């Protein structure tokens, strides 16, 4: 079963999924200078104020926080978008080093780390429709530097201890999620993919230019998870990103000049 090990990580993932060599494929890295502003690009609408978080769990890839996606609560609207995208769940992928960890990259650079707040088209009526087309998905990602800590993203490292392993949760109620974004909402667009398996090609990417900030403990704290289940060897859920994949027929947009 896939992973991020050497017998089953990324160069791995083609032979189950063969999406995975597929036109347009995530992450990739963004060319700053070569991305296209684009006036006509809105600015991103972010509603957070109702988002009702339920739950954190560890998936053995990686840990979901996860969200009342039944209601209008948490919803991301504007920039590329036609339509309404509900808020499901956010998760990160991160490195065993401060020098790596990110998807996506910005002039060839790896982030620390990478947030995910993932959101499903409503036209669809559920995740599960969401995924089987075009424009189902628009994913939020947010770079993580090492640096200052971050506060609204404390609570999220201080539970982790509770879901060391695979298959462990955790109540995670009256989590606030606009704790987790930077100042500024520029971003860069592109059509893409799930960064795991299935890897299908649903997700409308924007990704923000400002990273957010997070202490080496913080970022510590993510490293010690495990990708294993209790009772089985310990191996360290780190470096669970998949690396940049061809652009091929595609064109990165910048909602600023
Ligand atoms: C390195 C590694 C990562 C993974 O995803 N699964 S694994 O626990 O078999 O080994
Ligand atoms: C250019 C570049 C290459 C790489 O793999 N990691 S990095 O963050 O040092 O930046
Ligand atoms: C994942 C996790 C994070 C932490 O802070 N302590 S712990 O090593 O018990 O488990
Ligand atoms: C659920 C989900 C799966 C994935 O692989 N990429 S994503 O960031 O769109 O979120
Ligand atoms: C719900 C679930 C199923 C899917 O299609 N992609 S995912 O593996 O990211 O999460
Ligand atoms: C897990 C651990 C335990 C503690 O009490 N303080 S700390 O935040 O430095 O790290
Ligand atoms: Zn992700």
């Amino acid at each position: 079963h896939w992973g991020y090990g050497k017998h089953n990580g990324p160069e791995h993932w083609h032979k189950d999924f063969p999406i995975a060599k597929g036109e347009r494929q995530s992450p990739v890295d963004i060319d700053t200078h070569t991305a296209k502003y684009d006036p006509s690009l809105k600015p991103l609408s972010v509603s957070y104020d109702q988002a009702t978080s339920l739950r954190i769990l560890n998936n053995g890839h990686a840990f979901n926080v996860e969200f009342d996606d039944s209601q209008d609560k948490a919803v991301l609207k504007g920039g590329p978008l036609d339509g309404t995208y509900r808020l499901i769940q956010f998760h990160f992928h991160w490195g065993s080093l401060d020098g790596q960890g990110s998807e996506h990259t910005v002039d060839k650079k790896k982030y620390a780390a990478e947030l995910h707040l993932v959101h499903w088209n409503t036209k669809y009526g559920d995740f599960g429709k969401a995924v089987q087309q075009p424009d189902g998905l628009a994913v939020l990602g947010i770079f993580l530097k090492v640096g200052s800590a971050k506060p609204g993203l404390q609570k999220v490292v201080d539970v982790l201890d509770s879901i060391k392993t695979k298959g462990k949760s955790a109540d995670f109620t009256n989590f606030d999620p606009r704790g987790l974004l930077p100042e500024s909402l520029d971003y860069w667009t592109y059509p893409g993919s799930l960064t795991t398996p299935p890897l299908l090609e649903c997700v409308t990417w924007i990704v923000l230019k400002e990273p957010i900030s997070v202490s080496s403990e913080q970022v510590l704290k993510f490293r010690k998870l495990n990708f294993n289940g209790e009772g089985e060897p310990e191996e360290l859920m780190v470096d669970n990103w998949r690396p940049a994949q061809p652009l091929k027929n595609r064109q990165i947009k910048a909602s600023f000049k």
